[PDB]
DNA sequence: GCTGGCACGACTTTTGCACTATAATAGATCATGCTGTTGCACAT
């Protein structure tokens, strides 16, 4: 907030946490061999 | 006859050649790109 902001919006600076979004079909897939590691890989077809 | 600016034979000055243990000091973030190390995923 504030305005260390118009210039942070101007930088385009990526966020800390952004959010992830999909294609013109997002079928379920939820997650094949989810391992130890970034798990529920999203599959649609 | 008296005086005041010009040259000459020693002396004097200039110039290239020329080689030569202790200590100011540390109090911003903020972001970005590159490098090295480690853990996850696939193959015979």
């Amino acid at each position: 907030g504030g305005l260390p902001r118009v210039a942070d919006l101007f930088e385009a600076r990526r966020p800390k946490e952004p959010a992830i979004l999909a294609e013109i079909s997002g079928i379920v897939s939820f997650g094949k061999e989810t391992k130890g590691k970034r798990r529920l890989v999203i599959t649609p077809v």
